[PDB]
């Protein structure tokens, strides 16, 4: 596809978070840009790149355990980008937690993520 | 205040969310920097300054029947940043709607919205 639609910015973004329910590391990978940028939390530096991606992911979603869900609906744009509210839920030395996250995503003009922004602090996170 | 923390950004956030549900443009006004800038909805050109802002929220809030609450917590970052979600309530031609909106804003080292960012579209709104 070409800089996606606001349509398509929704269902790139469902999806994304599709894949990170089940924990399929190899295919949120290939969402993005070979060269995308992901900012966790927002307000830290940036990763860049696939293999530092793919780290991240193997990190927070290797050790299973993990589960996400859409908290409400994608708000998308005209010009590619999108917000989306959700949840994790995770656990916590062995006690189920939970962490209030916001993604917003910029999409290349291959459909691809280019930048991701997790807005979340630690009173996001609930025990 | 300084540049907000978390814990303020959640307040200051929260804050800006109450004084629309109750429509007091001029309090809404007074919490961006002088010069600050709004895009509505993302991907639109930026408008500038108290003036413009507030000519702003004349138009969406002065014919009344608007009403705005969150829809989920405030995701705030330790960089005077957050990102929240929300629903507001209007008329269309004397219908019932709603549009579904993130903002995502930015805070100064005085405590003051330096930008805002809503991000919606048309399919966000429901009739
Ligand atoms: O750190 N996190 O929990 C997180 C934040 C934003 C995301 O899009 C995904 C994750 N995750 O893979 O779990
Ligand atoms: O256009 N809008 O509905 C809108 C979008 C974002 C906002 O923070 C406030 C409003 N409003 O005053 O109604
Ligand atoms: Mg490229
Ligand atoms: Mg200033």
């Amino acid at each position: 596809m070409n800089l996606p639609t606001a349509q398509e910015v929704q269902g790139l973004m469902a999806r994304y978070i599709e894949l990170v329910d089940v924990g399929d590391i190899e295919a949120i990978v290939q969402m993005y840009a070979d060269d995308a940028t992901v900012e966790n939390p927002f307000g830290q530096p940036p990763i860049h790149g696939r293999e530092q991606i793919a780290a991240f992911y193997r990190q927070g979603l290797g050790g299973g355990k993990v589960r996400a869900c859409l908290t409400g609906p994608v708000r998308a744009s005209h010009n590619g980008c999108g917000a989306m509210p959700f949840r994790v839920e995770m656990v916590w030395n062995g006690q189920p937690c939970a962490l209030d996250v916001i993604d917003v995503m910029r999409f290349d003009e291959h459909g691809r993520i280019q930048t991701m922004q997790a807005y979340w602090s630690e009173v996001n996170l609930s025990v």
